[PDB]
């Protein structure tokens, strides 16, 4: 057994710096649209309306020639889409 599934809550949050871990850090530190693909799918599941489509749209960008989200973004979003830091 290599990958790992759970269910979301309030510790989604070790989630999310888990697979920042898994993905993020094995040597990248910037993960791209295509990580959140298999990030999504397979660490869990899925999340809920069209803004959590957000996360999987906006972690490219508007142009995506290089844009990956690195050391942060992946969290930052990840905390606001669960808690919401505003």
């Amino acid at each position: 057994a290599a990958p790992k599934a759970r269910a979301l809550g309030p510790e989604e949050k070790d989630e999310c710096m888990k697979i920042f871990d898994i993905f993020d850090r094995n040597a990248e530190n910037i993960a791209p649209v295509s990580d959140t693909m298999d990030m999504l799918t397979k660490l869990g599941q899925t999340y809920t309306k069209r803004e959590t489509e957000a996360i999987m749209k906006e972690a490219r960008g508007p142009k995506g020639d290089k844009k990956n989200i690195g050391p942060e973004e992946w969290l930052t979003l990840c905390s606001k889409w669960v808690r919401q830091d505003d």
